[PDB]
DNA sequence: GGCCATCACTAGATGTTATAAAAACTTAATATTTAAGTGATCAAC
DNA sequence: GTTGATCACTTAAATATTAAGTTTTTATAACATCTAGTGATGGCC
């Protein structure tokens, strides 16, 4: 018997108008399914949200065993595990995903299989295993049947798209979407709303067009609870206002930040533009980390001696850190500070260079601003960003 | 009974020493498969080359015609009719290939279909029926057997790849192919070398790599006697030349120029730049076209005026122009010549603008060379084409 | 006496399975055709 | 008497086709599982 219904059974024994509750989270008009859900080993809901609402709203601070439990002894033969799979992928829970793929492949049911398949794809893809033409092939091969895999095997396609900057091709395959095909499944329906939403959020902001990056992000956050989403859309919506409003990013970063309680890797991308939101406007920053080796963090040190006017003990470290393999983007943000203590166009010129080898879009804009104070014609440093 | 076997019976009447010739020419170590080919219907040579060489050799003036009605007689169940798609396809005879294709799609050999349809991609892809997504998984579907056509959908697919600039992931078809694994058919196999070294060679230029690009441009022209594989070599090698040496480009383009003889489309493409050659360098121009509507041809009699000092009547000749819908790779030229005549920053400006929007790596260095003389940084000037 | 949890029936819309029908797929085993030898046969000279 | 065009043998390697033994689609049919109604039964107050 599933943990989830375990806990279900010990606390509705202590407090008896449970069920009517759990029924209107689970959006069930009467909660006859929840006593069958209860009663009866190996029942599921039409609707994977019915299970997962009810996780969420009950025991939130259980999500991940509860689910993992749930999820590895459903029928895969079943929607409820087409549904899981889903689930699991949109969190980033690779261990669940894996194993409900590797029982889908060698399982009966032809949907399963499918969904299954479709879904190695993205992981194989995703990890760098395959590249986007083996992978749209192995989709060609597949014979996808169902409008649902037909959506995501795109869908897989546009977060290769999204990894390589490519917009063209992205909105290619997003034109060719039609969310109003999905009919058996509604789970997967708003699930892959939640996905193509935050997708063009993330494509937008690497086109450097902010106010349609925000209007995504938004709409991925109206459509979801779910955490991974809701970190991104506000980190993304916390970038989009770095160089336009300090209160916004600030806002939206500290939002993103409360979303990813319990997540160290989560909190780290918060923490550290909070860092840099901080040094760049010339504020009191409490987000450095002065114990990390880490190029990144020894440059927000280095940034707030810069704000601090210590500059020789600035120039000091910076010099220091050229002794070290840094990576384009790292050297683009080295010139960049080296460019605020000198003063000298050179070290903003190379500050663009690196950046511009980067395909870094958003950074350029930092050596760009300093090179118009200094002077350089702003005619050309518009050009430089087309 | 074929035109090329009418037409070889005829000439053999008259001059008995032609079969060991015709042997030499079709690779062959002794005539008994041309007295074999002459003499028992429908008989084929092991590599098309033996019928294509001699078809070039001894009735050079009448190639399609002869080849067409070969082709179109052929056992399409054959090695020969998928020799013969390649050549159709090679060569552009669009009407023998699709006609090819149409037989071996709904013929009983394995080989002959795989090879028609895979073909039937590449001419959707290269036309603009499909996306290269629908394509990569048509290829996927189709379940490939043979090396030749394993090869042939990567190569159609960096076909795609080159229309839209994309060199990275061009060059990751590239590295996965290995002709050494084409062991049936030789014909394809030399083909195909021709092919992806054309490739190499438009990708290269295209990515502003001139001496790679003349590498590949000339292996290419080694390994072939196609004529639109010739013409395109000596055309990007002429168009490689454009900046840096006038004789080597004139050269070039000129030798592209006689081996375009009567192709009047092939032929245009040889006199438009030596048209725009002759101007940049400054020379008496004959290839000018004072009748043409053409914004190209308009647009290199307003360059001679230029040259002339006629600066009034070039002016003139230029408004008149703007009141005319231009692409961006028009108008990137337009603003170079109106700054030719007015010495205003603001033209050049736009015409460095519009050769970004084109993606055209190679004009912009015109008007970037004006702005370098106005005084303008060249490490800026640098930066923009990075 | 009324309300409210419980929960098995129930109707009907939906989702799953299973069970032959018809296609596409290996495979291996002949069967054709190929290049290039060998050797008449007639012409030439 | 020699030569060299002609051509059908030939052999042995390579290309092709047929066949029959496996998977794989398919579809129309026959069965389970859903949600949300209905109604029972029993605590509770």
């Amino acid at each position: 018997m599933e943990l989830i219904r375990i806990a279900m059974k010990k606390d509705l024994e202590n407090d008896n108008s449970l069920m009517n509750k759990w029924a209107t989270v689970a959006g069930l008009k009467n909660p006859n399914p929840l006593y069958d859900f209860l009663n009866h080993d190996g029942k599921t809901f039409n609707e994977f949200s019915s299970i997962v609402n009810i996780v969420k709203s009950q025991y939130p601070d259980r999500e991940y065993e509860l689910m993992k439990d749930y999820c590895l002894n459903l029928d895969v033969k079943t929607k409820a595990a087409r549904s899981a799979l889903e689930y699991a992928d949109a969190n980033m829970f690779f261990e669940i995903e894996d194993a409900l793929i590797d029982s889908m492949i060698s399982c009966s049911n032809m949907k399963s299989k499918e969904y299954g398949k479709v879904y190695k794809i993205h992981r194989e893809l995703s990890k760098g295993e395959i590249d986007v033409f083996e992978a749209s092939a192995n989709i060609g091969k597949q014979r996808i049947k169902t409008a649902e895999m037909n959506i995501f095997s795109k869908m897989l396609l546009m977060y290769d798209c999204l990894n390589k900057g490519n917009f063209a091709p992205m909105m290619l395959l997003f034109q060719q979407i039609d969310l109003s095909e999905i009919k058996e499944n509604r789970y997967l329906k708003n699930s892959f709303e939640t996905r193509i939403n935050v997708l063009l959020s993330n494509i937008y902001l690497n086109e450097n067009n902010l106010e349609l990056c925000r209007e995504y992000a938004q709409k991925a956050i109206s459509s979801t609870d779910t955490q991974r989403f809701l970190v991104f859309s506000y980190l993304t919506i916390g970038t989009s206002y770095i160089f336009s409003d300090f209160n916004l990013s600030k806002q939206n970063y500290l939002i993103g930040l409360k979303f990813a309680k319990g997540n160290p890797g989560f909190e780290e991308f918060f923490k550290r533009n909070l860092s840099f939101l901080n040094n760049f406007w010339n504020k009191e920053n409490e987000w450095i980390n002065y114990d990390s080796d880490a190029v990144t963090d020894m440059q927000e040190v280095i940034f707030e001696l810069i704000n601090h006017k210590e500059l020789s003990k600035a120039l000091q470290l910076l010099n220091k850190l050229e002794e070290r393999d840094q990576n384009e983007n790292e050297l683009g943000f080295h010139y960049y500070l080296k460019g605020l203590i000198t003063n000298e166009k050179e070290a903003f010129f190379k500050s663009v260079e690196y950046f511009k080898a980067s395909q870094d879009k958003l950074s350029i804009k930092m050596p760009l601003i300093q090179l118009e104070k200094m002077g350089e014609n702003p005619r050309l440093l518009k050009i430089i960003t087309m």
